[PDB]
């Protein structure tokens, strides 16, 4: 129901790149982490998701601190993560990279994992793309596929960190209504993009980081006006 | 068990690069294929393991021909493999590397997933590794956490390709003993590596290949007396 993240910090050296950043996302709503290039938004989903040690702060679920479990137990909890960085298998088809995922699923028969791939496939407009090896792939079609990827493990909560870049205008209207719909079915988001118009439009409310701070927390309608905002980010 | 390959072949271009290769192992054994760079060693591993389409040719588990299941339909029939190019997850933790492959496994609890970690990464003496990232590890570092992530999946019969590259001598004997103890427990296992006197050390026989054709087999005392193998391969 609840994931918050309380006082995050992480330096590299000294450079302080996070520094008591607190957020909150519950389920069957869609939260946005916006702000410039470098100001810490990759760092807060690596100390969230478990895969950097925290400077300090806590990370908990429902009233649970988990902070102490590693990785691997916080997917367990419900924990997803889609990765900044190209993450699919490059040898692998596409129907074989999200068979790889749905063989974690202990709650799906084999019948029901070959379904949910056809379906994934049918939903982003992949399904041509069967047998194409990942290394193959254009730019967006891997995004795409990759996206599928994480959405079949099924997380309660997911951290997608910038899953529109390559993609196009269409696949990301696509891409907004299988995550709304999606949300509608509790699944809570938490989302990081630089394109702002549309991220903004599907997001129920915002945070913006700057130099590993937060210095915002709202609408749409009101991130797009604040001062600081405007300057440091939006332009 | 056995696992056997029937006449395979591949071809890129108007360059066949395996023709008509016939292999087999049987659990409790350990098997070579040997051959010159660009023979076509792992042409035939993805062809076995399913991740390149084959040209012609049958995949067989004892009495069932298995050539029509996918990648994950093969590896559930106990099929495992390590590929040649680095395969380690960069930004986990070795443990969490461990891990994350330890999660397909039905066979074991929670406590004992764990338990597990702990004993591979003390047979591979990388404890002291536990924690450092997959990305700032030396090379042979690297390549025995993914010997170790490939054994980790527990297969009944494993493709090795190149598992001593990078590797230092001592971690060579350490690791020929390792898969020999699995080997002592029904494991088949079917190796190629360029370090040819380690490795026929622990085959009990060895197939060689060369331009895509078998010119060889037998003992390893047959193998490095046969004038062909010295002319095409040892020199
Ligand atoms: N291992 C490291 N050592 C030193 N500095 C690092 C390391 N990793 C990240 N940094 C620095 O920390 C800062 C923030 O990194 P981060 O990836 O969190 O940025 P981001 O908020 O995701 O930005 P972008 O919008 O460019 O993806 C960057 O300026 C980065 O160069
Ligand atoms: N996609 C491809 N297109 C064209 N040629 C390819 C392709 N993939 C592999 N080859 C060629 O297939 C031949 C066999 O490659 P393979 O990887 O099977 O060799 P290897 O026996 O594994 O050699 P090494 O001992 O260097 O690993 C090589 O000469 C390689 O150049
Ligand atoms: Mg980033
Ligand atoms: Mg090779």
């Amino acid at each position: 129901a609840t994931l918050t993240a309380k006082n995050l910090a992480k330096a590299y050296k000294g450079r302080r790149v996070v520094e008591d950043v607190s957020l909150t996302v519950n389920s069957g709503e869609i939260v946005g982490l916006l702000g410039p290039n470098g100001a810490g938004k990759t760092t807060t989903f690596y100390m969230v998701v478990g895969i950097v040690p925290r400077d300090a702060g806590n990370i908990i679920i429902d009233d649970d601190d988990i902070s102490l479990l590693p990785l691997h137990a916080r997917a367990r909890r419900g924990i997803g993560y889609l990765p900044q960085e190209a993450s699919i298998f490059r040898r692998l088809s596409v129907y074989d990279n999200l068979m790889a995922v749905l063989q974690i699923r202990d709650d799906l028969s084999a019948e029901q994992r070959e379904d949910r791939a056809n379906e994934l496939m049918e939903e982003f407009h992949i399904e041509h793309l069967r047998d194409s090896m990942g290394q193959s792939l254009s730019g967006g079609e891997r995004r795409r596929v990759e996206i599928a990827r994480a959405l079949a493990a099924n997380p309660k909560f997911i951290l997608l960190d910038e899953p529109f870049a390559g993609v196009d205008p269409i696949s990301v209207i696509d891409i907004k209504r299988i995550i709304e719909h999606l949300r509608d079915s509790g699944l809570g988001v938490l989302i990081t993009d630089h394109n702002v118009r549309e991220t903004l439009a599907v997001c129920e409310r915002a945070y913006i980081v700057s130099q590993g701070h937060l210095i915002a927390h709202g609408t749409p309608t009101e991130i797009l006006q604040d001062e600081h905002v405007k300057r440091v980010y939006l332009g």
